[PDB]
């Protein structure tokens, strides 16, 4: 773990504007998106090689609100325009969500949960682990960016609910992701900055890495021989128009860690995917990898809002509520007077106007599978169209139906009896904002439409590239020289109920690999 401090900006030394790269240029390692996954696999890979993260959005300096845990809300409150660090889309299924788009990704912008994943993954994967390694990763994640968490009024009245809800047994403070109700690790420090992944480039060698910025990478360059597909480079644009090249050496590779939107997109783009689909957009195809965007899964959040007759503090979340089909954790947050995307799963959803608490709920997995589909021509600015097919699988739904009636006992509980607004008896009495749950706790039929009317996003979403089904055990694209994918887009199932610990580890994880099958060769 971490000792609180300010966040760490000595890495803007090699970071740059990409108006400021040059037109073109050699590296021996290439990473796009410098997000959760990319940093600290540019970071490992730069102690010993030379490498550039390229990516699409800001230096975390231009947005002052991502810096602090205040600034959350914020950060979600403001206008989708390009430039911020948010992105808003909506599913096909008609559900709101948000990706960054920041330097350091996703995980600047982040409800910063830190937990580590199921033991239980590791072996069931596809990948097979080292796991001195991993765990050793862990170590050095945690001893930057990770903290652990002081005592929170409305935190800890969450953890006694969950304690007297059945959720066993306590834990006390523990970063493994186990069945139980515990008080896990967070990225926010307690003096409440932000310490996110851009800050793990700072872990790697000032000499050999170069970040850019404004760099929207559009296309993965290929070469025919010899005698087989290899990736060459990639092509950027800089804020101003102009497109340039970034190129790997003699025994180099390029490796996409754009996330769970990203990778599937560039790699379409560049021609890499389902032969009869690319025919279809008129783009000439590499490789026919018909996975490629294929298995989209999201996490469906079902939550219930209270407010109390008298204020609470907004918390950071730090206690969780972990059962083997669900996910459990509690928000408590200042009002809202314009309406934070994403949070809800339509703009048009009531907004609380004193301080209210959020009870949410978080299938694990889940089964059920979508789609990425381009829509616009080649503009990789142009966000791919989504579909996630919430509770298509019967049993995300069984599990949903489940943790829902496990929020009816957390509000059953005598924790939670000072937030009821009047002396009624069971789940009655709290004034909730939106969906109240079922009266009747025995009515499946009932809370299966709560369930499907509910849901929103967990904003979890990951797949879209999987192993064993686009890229191999070392996380290499499958007939392609030179080319990786590292992200969230590379695993079918959620790591635990938070994701950001397993893909921090997993870019310095791959980076080590990368590294080590560079000195055996
Ligand atoms: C609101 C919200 C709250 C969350 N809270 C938590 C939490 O509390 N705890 C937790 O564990 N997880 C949380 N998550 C999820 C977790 O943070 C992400 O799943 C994690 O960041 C995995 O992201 P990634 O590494 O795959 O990609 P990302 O971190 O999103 O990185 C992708 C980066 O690549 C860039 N990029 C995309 N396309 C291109 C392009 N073609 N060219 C150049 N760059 C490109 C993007 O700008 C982005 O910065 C949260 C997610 C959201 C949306």
């Amino acid at each position: 773990l971490a000792t609180t401090s300010d966040h760490d900006f000595s890495y803007l030394s090699f970071a740059y504007d990409a108006t400021d790269l040059e037109l073109e240029g050699s590296y021996d390692y290439v990473i796009v998106g410098g997000g959760t996954s990319g940093c600290p696999l540019a970071a490992t890979l730069s102690e010993k090689y030379k490498v550039l993260v390229l990516e699409r959005g800001t230096l975390p300096t231009a947005y002052p609100n991502l810096l602090t845990s205040d600034g959350f809300i914020y950060n979600l409150q403001q206008e989708d325009d390009g430039q911020t660090p948010v992105e808003r889309f909506v599913s096909g299924d008609g559900i709101d969500d948000v990706r960054g788009r920041v330097l350091g990704g996703t995980s600047m912008i982040n409800a910063g949960v830190y937990a580590r994943a199921n033991t239980k993954i590791f072996s069931a994967s596809g990948i097979e682990w080292d796991m001195d390694l991993v765990n050793q990763t862990y170590d050095w994640v945690e001893d930057t960016i990770v903290y652990k968490p002081d005592k929170q009024a409305w935190q800890s009245l969450t953890k006694t609910a969950f304690l007297e809800a059945g959720v066993l047994p306590d834990n006390g403070f523990s970063l493994d992701h186990e069945a139980g109700t515990r008080l896990t690790g967070s990225t926010f420090d307690n003096n409440g900055t932000r310490h996110a992944s851009d800050e793990l480039l700072n872990k790697g060698d000032p000499n050999n890495l170069r970040v850019a910025v404004h760099a929207s990478v559009e296309k993965i360059i290929f070469s025919s021989n010899s005698s087989g597909v290899t990736a060459i480079g990639v092509i950027y644009k800089d804020s101003n128009g102009t497109p340039h090249q970034a190129f790997v050496r003699g025994e180099g590779e390029v490796i996409v860690s754009a996330g769970p939107i990203g990778s599937p997109q560039l790699l379409l783009l560049s021609g890499v995917g389902p032969e009869s689909y690319l025919s279809s957009l008129n783009i000439p195809v590499v490789l026919s990898h018909p996975y490629v965007g294929q298995f989209l899964h999201d996490n469906p959040r079902n939550f219930i809002n209270i407010l109390p007759p008298n204020p609470i503090e907004p918390s950071t979340v730090t206690v969780l509520g972990i059962t083997s089909n669900f996910y459990q954790c509690s928000f408590s947050s200042l009002p809202f007077s314009i309406p934070p995307f994403a949070f809800f799963p339509n703009p048009t959803y009531p907004l609380p106007n004193s301080t209210f608490a959020h009870f949410v709920n978080k299938v694990p997995g889940p089964l059920s599978y979508g789609s990425i589909t381009l829509n616009s021509d080649s503009d990789v600015r142009v966000a791919p169209n989504v579909k996630f097919n919430y509770y298509s699988n019967s049993t995300d739904l069984a599990h949903c139906v489940s943790g829902m009636k496990k929020i009816g006992e957390l509000l059953s509980s005598d924790a939670l009896k000072p937030y009821k607004v009047e002396d009624l008896p069971g789940i009655d009495g709290f004034d909730i904002l939106g969906i109240p749950l079922p009266e009747n706790q025995t009515d499946d039929a009932a809370f299966e439409t709560f369930c499907r009317e509910a849901v929103a996003s967990y904003w979890h979403y990951h797949g879209g590239c999987l192993v064993g089904e686009v890229l191999d055990g070392d996380f290499r694209v499958t007939g392609i020289n030179a080319l990786r994918v590292v992200d969230g887009s590379t695993f079918p199932y959620s790591p635990a109920s938070h994701p950001q610990g397993f893909y921090l580890m997993l870019g310095r994880y791959v980076g080590s690999k990368i590294l080590q099958e560079r000195s055996a060769a």
